[PDB]
């Protein structure tokens, strides 16, 4: 039981590393790090509902859009956290690059990310991205809501 | 290695204590921190953390916290140990009334990630990450809609 958990964690960590270092045209094949039914996407959206991309096929299709709209994206300051679950990892990192959304001026997008990676039989079953949507608003020139702080201790 | 398994199990108990601190006990949650410990919210409208530095300042802030989030509870608490015996992550939900100065009383629910870093068996740094748009909604603040034209479905 202990030897099986150690084996899984060691392999899964390599996948997380590979995912976090996937850039450029290699992003078009990042979906191959997922199970056939694997899920990825963005869990912190302005609507409050995740943008959940379900299945390898849809993940591969999403990658075309991702490379179009974030053409030079890099993850930086990557800190990988193993957990007591050999099939569950967290990653804290930064991300930055151009944001190219039709209808908006080209922007420079920087954000602070937490990634959740859950594994099944050596591949990613569920990837979830958590960031601050306000920094994406900023990158697109969208006015950011403000919480008035006058009444708050400072 | 012995210090490590022991530090981790000790710190896990602190994380459990923190996440289950409710009601008037929130007035003493700051005692779980180092004297110079930091706690705060890392996901805000400014893009910068709003942090409270110092155990005693954290205790003073608890008064405001109990006023503005009077019935707050963390639920669906998932505690993650890591390879660093002094670093924990928690995934959870949180909800309760929100009574924010200058805004109508509301109900606030969010999804949270907490980071806990330990020093000498007390919390040196607590950081919470959530989606600020859900807090905006709870306060009646309009949230803009990002158009992702062509996003595959
Ligand atoms: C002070 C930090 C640690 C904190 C703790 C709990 C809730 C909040 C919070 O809810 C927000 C603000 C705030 C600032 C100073 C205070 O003394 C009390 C609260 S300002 C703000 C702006 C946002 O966009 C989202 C949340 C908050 C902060």
């Amino acid at each position: 039981e202990n030897r099986a958990q150690v084996a899984a964690r060691q392999h899964n960590r390599k996948i997380v590393e590979q995912y976090m270092h996937t850039r450029g045209e290699a992003r078009l094949k990042r979906h191959l790090l997922f199970t056939e039914d694997g899920v990825g996407g963005l869990w912190t959206t302005d609507s409050g509902q995740p943008i959940a991309i379900r299945g390898r096929e849809k993940l591969g299709e999403h990658a075309v859009w991702s490379l179009q709209c974030f053409p030079d994206w890099v993850w930086t300051d990557i800190q990988i956290f193993e957990t007591q679950d050999p099939n569950w990892f967290w990653v804290e990192c930064r991300g930055e690059g151009a944001i190219v959304f039709p209808g908006y001026p080209r922007g420079q997008y920087r954000n602070h990310f937490l990634h959740s990676f859950r594994f099944e039989n050596g591949l990613i079953k569920e990837q979830r991205e958590f960031m601050n949507p306000c920094e994406q608003f900023r990158s697109l020139g969208i006015e950011v809501p403000e919480v008035r702080r006058d009444g708050l201790p400072s």
